């Protein structure tokens, strides 16, 4: 069984039109969706960007591992300086992590990375961590000199004047089922793509642009008010600077973005056919963090979920998941179980066969009985964010179980409990209603914490 | 506060953007959900129309009534047969049920029911149950003669030919809005405002047909295989016929529908605001019952919710529901505690602080905590549906209760027992994995059925 994962950036839950989009469009990607499962209740582990990919290629939480923020190589902005001080985080993926691509690399697969890397500098790039080949990964975070050639990617040769990185990125994901096919398929392969899309420059191609104009202007959405200035920004490096919030979802060149997007994965998809691979290929489409809503352009909308990127609240982890195997998931489908990134790692090696490697820690669980069509028994998710991110929010930690959410914030002490099943929007801070119910989480929270050593923001004394 | 119910006919639980369309484009009504509070589990009382309307009305579960089929003024095809005979049911609401209308305008308000109707002939008229106003509303359960004028509506005076009906229907509600303000808006105003949209026949304007012909087009859609042919139906009637499904939402002539229906939301709201009502109007959207996609045309899709309108799976009960109430509901929010058509009927007693008259069973529950924020205590929610319909469905009844959903169908007494968390598309029947679990939801099935009176459908011997 190959695997394919499709690995975005930044995108919200709601920003696909089979997730419940409102104004972008994704036809390939909603026939994906028609021929798989969907998850209405999926997670990333984390709300900004490399903890939650240190998450997928080792199973484990980002606090376990001790990448808890997103990784500034050169150390210009971390730590941020509020009321309390931005935790020490590990700036790279850890060396003695055994990664699921080393776990399957020794099973017997190929192991390709693509595009976006954001896990450290050369010594710990992906030929380090079990992958074969890497294109396009690198330490960057997002194109640093935009996504036309030139991109400047030192691991990418540049194309022609004019190249879009994210279709050059798919060439090279096609490029490299085509090389397997016409050397004989020898072995299962498994692609980690991720995407540089749809983090900020959003910069497009201007036909791709004009088209969501015309949208927004014969929809009415042109004459919406879609930014709202809101609070002041809680870190010295921004003081003065209000969070924006987005809205509405009704910005055109990110809308591009995401057609174009859909474009490539209909190229990708399609490939993968003309190689014979359709019905052995697990396909599996999801993204790192929630969409950004609340500073940096603020592109996107999640509401009704609160927030985005950076936010320890719904918006900001919530994530679109489709998982198609054919023969195996239910296609159409869907399920409402919560399920979080550190769960794909034991998901791939029970598909794969595979035991886990003795003494490692895992944190995630195999969904493989939801891909079957089966309950679990219930287990909370968490969070453990001690930054504060560059998009509004405040250091906290949170814990999901059952219809209940716990978050605590570091700032202040203090908690807020929501019943997400009345409540999906957490407009009502139930804390004290409950006190119970709201003890017990609280408790739960700390214990994990003290399990997987987590660190804690220090006060500033400036 | 007033009242502006809007009901649809026959709109799947899917079948708007802010709901989750991934074709169908509806921006008033994305705004609408924009402001207010949108109900992930809304629920229709019944797969079909009249039953879910009698229940609207009056508080209670359509076997209650005795209402439990979409009323068949003649004798044309009820009772259907094959193993089983369609229930007797009662064919118009029963003549002493205090419905909404009569408590509203007893408690001083203004009483108006605008478009479909389907709950009887002339002695069951709105005006016999408490409504002022009755425009368009007749036993018709649908345009028989089209949606272009001349419709041939007994209470709808013809306009100028090719008048598009929905268009007229919003012309009449926004008439309405306007005499009042003239008047000093003396009383507030209850307003049922019943579209027939979007019933067969699927009739529109061409530009709008031609608009998601044009989208269908640049989205590929036009090139895939939409509708599937399935089992045969099971009634005498349909002999010979198939069940064909629409496994993709990709009909231009529907989406063009939905997008005329958009138009006009957003003229009545429009309308609402211009004489100054917007703040203190509750506004409901919402329809009687799940989506058309397996028979009559097949126009749309409910996946992942399985089937559609006529049957017991979530697609045929799983309906729209947005609930916008300015001060008072938090614009842009979501909750997912299961709601249920009877509820209405507490809810608006409750909003207008109006107690509910002694002695009249009322199965629905109030949903104002849910506006405010709040959850309430878990209720099992229940369906009985004692007849075959014209959609590929079986006679059956239904609970769901937290995460389960237990169906029971009379043509064999088999039981399909649903985790619907795990597995929302029904997909996986645990009636024999989970045992107890399912004699527990059958029996407070039975429970229910009992207290309710339900009818059961008779054996056909000759079969
Ligand atoms: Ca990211
Ligand atoms: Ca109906």
């Amino acid at each position: 069984p190959n695997f394919l994962f499709i690995f975005m950036d930044d995108m919200g839950w709601r920003d696909l039109a089979c997730t419940g989009s409102t104004f972008y469009e994704t036809p390939n990607i909603d026939r994906l969706c028609r021929q798989g499962m969907v998850f209405a209740n999926s997670y990333a582990s984390c709300p900004v960007c490399s903890p939650s990919r240190a998450s997928y290629l080792t199973g484990q939480y980002p606090a376990r591992l001790g990448v808890t923020d997103w990784i500034d190589m050169e150390g210009t902005s971390h730590p941020l300086r509020g009321k309390l001080i931005d935790a020490p985080y590990i700036k790279h993926l850890p060396e003695g992590e055994y990664t699921i691509a080393q776990a399957l690399k020794d099973a017997g697969y190929e192991t390709w990375h693509v595009g976006k890397w954001h896990l450290g500098g050369r010594e710990y790039y992906p030929d380090h961590f079990g992958f074969d080949v890497n294109i396009g990964g690198c330490s960057w975070g997002h194109p640093h000199e935009g996504y036309f050639s030139p991109y400047g990617i030192e691991t990418l040769p540049e194309g022609p004047e004019g190249e879009y990185l994210t279709d050059r990125i798919t060439d090279e994901a096609v490029r490299l089922l085509k090389e397997r096919k016409a050397g004989g398929s020898r072995k299962p392969f498994y692609m980690n793509l991720c995407h540089y899309a749809v983090h900020t420059p959003i910069q497009v191609k201007d036909e791709d642009r004009e088209r969501f104009e015309k949208k927004a202007r014969e929809q009415g959405l042109d004459q919406e008010t879609a930014l709202v200035e809101g609070e002041f920004h809680h870190t010295e490096d921004k003081k003065g600077r209000r969070v924006v919030r987005r809205v509405i979802q009704s910005d055109p060149s990110y809308a591009g973005m995401i057609w174009n997007l859909d474009q490539n994965i209909g190229r990708l998809l399609e490939a993968l056919s003309e190689c014979g691979e359709e019905e052995n290929t697990v396909v599996v489409f999801t993204s790192d963090n929630g969409g950004l809503a609340t500073s940096e352009g603020s592109p996107t909308c999640n509401l009704p979920a609160s927030e985005g990127k950076g936010w320890v609240y719904e918006g900001g982890t919530r994530v679109p998941l489709i998982v198609k195997y054919p023969g195996h998931v239910a296609p159409g489908s869907r399920c409402d179980v919560p399920v979080t990134t550190p769960d794909f790692y034991p998901t791939f090696l029970e598909l794969a066969g595979v035991p886990q490697k003795s003494g490692i820690p895992i944190d995630g669980r195999s969904i493989v009985p939801l891909l079957a069509g089966n309950h679990m028994p219930e287990r909370p998710v968490f969070w453990h964010y001690p930054h504060y991110g560059n998009q509004g929010g405040t250091p906290a930690a949170s814990v999901v179980l059952g219809d209940y959410k716990y978050i605590e914030f570091f700032e202040d002490g203090r908690g807020e409990l929501y019943d997400l099943k009345a409540d999906f929007s957490e407009t009502n801070n139930i804390c004290e209603n409950m006190p119970e119910m709201a003890a017990r989480l609280r408790m739960l929270l700390h214990g994990w914490q003290r399990e997987v050593c987590a660190r804690f923001p220090e006060v500033n004394e400036a």
